[PDB]
């Protein structure tokens, strides 16, 4: 039957370029004839032959009559959906996988694992699907909105690896990692180190031995919690990224947090899920990251790179690698993912571009994608082209 | 070729949890751009790779101009349709299998058998289709609305079993079982025992030797007729369920029916198709059941379980195992089905949540799905989210 | 690679029953959200695993703005389209095969052959497609609307067989048969016998040696031209059906044409394509036919059968086998086709039910299907359920 | 694996005939229910089993609210999209391949290569994708709207060739050819000869050793630049076509350009992409070409052919071979492509028929297809049937 997937060396290239924009609300005009789904938290995950574009829908379309409440994060109607990457997630193109207000999914080389969380806030539930079958669940351990990545889980040799977290969005939220094989949790991994608050980890393989994640600390800092998870020992350690180029939003000016790598600094409250993807070369490792152009608002999105070093000890500024979204455009969640070419993996960053008109109208998002290709500098930015009044 | 399906041991787990809501009319607003079909009697049946969500459509969409008559049960337009489970059943997503106002379907491991009943009330006709080909029929034996399950039929080693019945809705309706192989009736089974009214049986495998069904008595009792069909001998016997937890609607208060297990009791007229599925373990069998929260109306739905014992003689109350649909929400027909995982079968109960605004507007239904998933207790309920005025 | 298809013995059964109604305009309401295509001349043809539902579209949808001219038969916009049988031929479900205002198609066991005719009336052109590729053409020989069957062609061992005709609709139109293999015309067959006018032949296999067709004579008679085509010698002979049950519309009363089988009789001018399908048993042959209930109008449709005999010499009345469409409903073109079960062929008759409101509105049709299944008598009729004002 | 594609001898035939019209806006009326995408620069490319119809969309549908700017050629929203040939390119039928305002694509026998150009005018970028993976880029060399073919690239034995150009629309635009294998540029070919302005080349195989292209000169001449690229040596030479039948638009009267074959002539400013395809026979090669009926406007389209000779030195008029589009109808870009039959290749010419109502309304296009089919002469023309006011 198919081989299990492993991370491979990345395809050759030294810059990212604009790849693709999925802007479903370019067709949502009241005079139009389409039914784009209202969604937020999009992410992409690829198998050997295909990529799926996932999101959490509010189970409502534009145009339609169910806009009220689409700016809320959790309720009894949100579902995890997907379409083949390159299709436009409408009512008929999408597949509804499970009721969920937090999600993840990944392919292990043989089948898709789908993860969704739902249940009441004080006692939510991780639910796992392998293909068509519901196979396992995991309980709330801190009884305060158990939740997961909002981006792809990561499989190697049939073992997938997922961050989950539970606890207060303004206080302690210690994450755990689940090791899942054929839809069933075979190991729970309790991290060591700086564990006070880790959520929405964007994870990827640095090698066949290590999974790394750049996460969100919604409570204490604008520096991102950076997980190193050893896949051979199933152990994990977390420490704050030490770079002066703070990747969260909100954040203080770069380099303004004085003290050791561990100092939390200022404007720590609040956060945003950030993009992070690995470029694995024979001798070296590129870590590519994204952050908003604004320090305080979810506007714009810029690309940054650092080759090698130790993200927990390196204070060096990340190298600015191009404007993906200008400050005039929305820049909300961003995530890494990798496309499987024939012999090598292609690193990409996807950007959630939310159309926000506040609670009195529909709330949904476009997804912009940039991927490593060729050499040079990043050339063009992305606009959604959507007028929310139509 | 592919080999034939057999029931396997159920996947590990001890509670049901909210899996999926298919609510097509969340997209049926007059100002929206979708075409959900108007349906009732949904059910799901799965083969080794995928599941199909079936329903009997009135051959009309919302928004549309044919809402009159969609609250009738039988006419010349109703058709059995399906979509792959997970898709919204719209005009374009759906497949129209055959003209029918009562239906069933099941997969034997190699192909789908589809079953539909249409024809005049005094002379209806069972029609069987195997894949694309129409292969056989069975005639009315009591000339009073020949009808079938409204849920999956069941196949073992190539032989599929189906309940059919015929007779008065408020009098005698003696069912029979047809044994069907590659779309042709190879045997008729005439049940013995308590036989005066059995309809809409929800059937599943208790083992490789026994099919059991929890049925509806629309005339005489609020107890469900419980069929035990021996697959090795092709003989069936029926007796009423003796549990004090009466599963029909309408029903008297639990435990108020005095006298031996077979006593009919009061409030027997009327009925509802009920959910029933098996959890097969090595040394134990769980029988999961659903019934409305309201004793007299199709409102709410809760789950019950009992392990082992004999349904025909056990008077004990079933164990309440969670509220799937609150009193506030519609709880109409429910049904069991099993999803095939790699090595084990996952039992589920689906619930038809009818949008009933009376005879003056459209009448259709959402389908909610709960499956055996991990451990603990059932955590959340399902709402349709539909405002019928839009 | 796949085996070539051959006709097999028909599946067991002795009556036809209502199978399926495809009524695309049940969704064409101005307040609805669907795009059913405007079409006429539907027909169905099946391969080993699937059937396609073909029609000639006017390249316009309901609701829409291009109704004017949809009651005309030939123009530069008509195209041959198809969908999988059981889907609803809308703008997005359909596939456009080629520009055509007359068509046919069949599967040879390996690939689909598509035939369409277009060009000016005085010099039209047969065009042949095998799969995706355009492979051959045939010229007009009488320069008066070269045209073909409007129903399936018939393949045996890779050789397909198609009727074409050319000439005046009110005078002589001598047909020819094309023998096509892998999309290319390998033989032209000139019939003998009564050849003055033959068009719209509905053809099928009576055995591996003979193809038979019941055709339309638009000029001279209400008796149908009946072709016997020997597949081993590639020769064909045509004579009028001798039965007193005249199958054309318009027609005189049954049995009123006195004289030998060859007498044309009265009300010969005008015609309609009629259904005809074979039931091949080990020792005997059933010939099933359809005709309108009205003698003069395209209203209603009745089924008739005759086992064995010689249609060219037998004066015997055909046995009435049931009302498929009542006189209150439209009954326009009808055609035979066969569905491939596992070991045997299932004969069916499809009926074009046109929604005709004259030239000031849209003109299109539903397709009703009846197939041989089980024993007894035909039980229920078909209505389109369409109100042309919505 | 699958083996690589090579050009084969063309299928037998001697005239082209009307094959297929894809006219998406026949379904775009404000009162209809469809969503045809607004596109320009359609082209078709085929692999062994299927063909894809590509176009550059403005990421907008009709009816819709984003008609402004759909008459511009380049912006941040244009995307290369495709549907399987035969499908209508709507919002849901289409696949969005990549952000691009100039494109190309071709199949090498194992996978699709997709090519798109986007980026600022002064610094655009060729992006290549192989299946799902983004694999390579090529930068602007003259910093003035780097651009490519708007028609299929061409693969032989795994190596695909593509024309690119860069430079002034009204001055020097020296093209180059890229040789691409599994999505990566393995060679750049710098043509020799008459090189001052070559763009929008329509290229195909004259044999296994030569690719020829008929191109556009937007600055200096109404003669088409004609490329001969030697696949064995990866060298290319360009000279102007010497035929008195000038194929560009605008153009002077046929045969009015005095002096040697290379003379530029008058009315050289402006241009149009032109149809060109090869018919390869054992001892003879036919070169089929299309040009507008009007000498100065994009109206009408007729077909021409010449067998053998050398385009660079032959002054002879080409043979008029039929009117594909009347003067009455729009005739904009045209392109060649070949469909793969079982044993031979079918040459076709497709025509973009733009709906131009000026800058105040939507601007999009229908695609008409003519292919080599049987013998005789071309019989009918194509109309779009679209009323732009609906
Ligand atoms: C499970 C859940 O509610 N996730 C929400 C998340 C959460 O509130 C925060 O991460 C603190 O824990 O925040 C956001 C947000 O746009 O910022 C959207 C997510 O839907
Ligand atoms: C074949 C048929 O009519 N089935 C109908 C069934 C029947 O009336 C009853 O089971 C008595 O026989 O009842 C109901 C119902 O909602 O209660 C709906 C079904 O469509
Ligand atoms: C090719 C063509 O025009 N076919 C037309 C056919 C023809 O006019 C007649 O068969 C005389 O030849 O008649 C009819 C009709 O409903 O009666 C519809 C067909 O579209
Ligand atoms: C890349 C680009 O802009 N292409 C445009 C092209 C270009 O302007 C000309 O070929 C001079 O270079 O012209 C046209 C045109 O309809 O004539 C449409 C193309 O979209
Ligand atoms: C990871 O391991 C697999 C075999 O297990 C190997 O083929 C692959 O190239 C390795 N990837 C990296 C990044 O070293
Ligand atoms: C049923 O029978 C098959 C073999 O016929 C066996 O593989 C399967 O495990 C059995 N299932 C149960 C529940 O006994
Ligand atoms: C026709 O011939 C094939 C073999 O060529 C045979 O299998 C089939 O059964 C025959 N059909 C009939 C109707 O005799
Ligand atoms: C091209 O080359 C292949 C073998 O490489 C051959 O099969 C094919 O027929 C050749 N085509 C032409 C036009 O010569
Ligand atoms: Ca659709
Ligand atoms: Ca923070
Ligand atoms: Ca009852
Ligand atoms: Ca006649
Ligand atoms: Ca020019």
């Amino acid at each position: 039957e198919p081989e299990w997937t492993y991370p491979r060396l990345s395809c050759q290239g030294s810059t990212f370029q604009k790849a693709l924009l999925i802007s479903p609300h370019r067709f949502g005009e009241a005079r139009g004839n389409s039914a784009p789904l209202i969604i937020r938290e999009p992410f992409i995950a690829c198998g050997p032959k295909e990529c799926k574009h996932f999101a959490l829908t509010h189970y409502a379309a534009q145009p339609g009559g169910y806009y009220n409440g689409t700016r809320e994060d959790r309720n009894k109607l949100r579902h995890l959906i997907s379409v083949k990457l390159g299709k436009i997630p409408t009512v008929e193109n999408s597949i509804f996988h499970m009721a969920a207000w937090s999600g993840s999914a990944c392919h292990d080389g043989r089948e898709w694992t789908y993860i969704g969380v739902d249940g009441p806030d004080s006692n939510a539930l991780i639910k796992i699907k392998y293909g068509e079958a519901y196979t396992d669940t995991y309980h709330s351990y801190a009884n305060n909105i158990l939740r997961t990545q909002e981006s792809a889980c990561n499989c190697i040799g049939g073992d997938c690896y997922l961050m989950i977290t539970d606890g207060s969005a303004s206080g302690i939220s210690k994450c755990r990692f689940l090791k899942i094989r054929e839809g069933r949790i075979i190991k729970e991994i309790f991290p060591t180190g700086r564990v006070e608050h880790t959520e929405e980890c964007t994870c990827g393989f640095a090698s066949n031995k290590t999974i790394e994640c750049a996460c969100r600390d919604n409570s204490y800092t604008a520096k991102r919690p950076f997980v190193k998870l050893n896949v051979e020992t199933d152990t994990a350690e977390i420490r704050l990224m030490c770079t002066e180029t703070y990747l969260d939003t909100p954040r203080p000016d770069d380099g303004s947090i004085t003290g050791p790598c561990e100092s939390n600094g200022d404007k720590g409250r609040g956060g945003i899920k950030g993009g992070f993807v690995h470029q694995r070369m024979a001798s070296k490792i590129g870590r590519w990251y994204s952050r908003t152009m604004s320090k305080t608002e979810r506007m714009g999105m810029e690309l940054y790179v650092r080759y090698d070093g130790d993200p927990w000890t390196d204070s060096d500024a990340l190298a600015h690698s191009g404007v993906m979204v200008s400050m005039k455009e929305p820049g909300w969640y961003s995530f890494g993912f990798e496309i499987k070419d024939k012999k090598c993996d292609v690193p990409c960053i996807g950007i959630e571009m939310v159309h926000d008109g506040g609670k009195k109208t529909w709330h949904s998002a476009a997804t912009a994608i940039y991927c490593l290709m060729g050499s040079g500098q990043l050339l063009w930015d992305t606009v959604t082209g959507v007028d929310m009044a139509l």
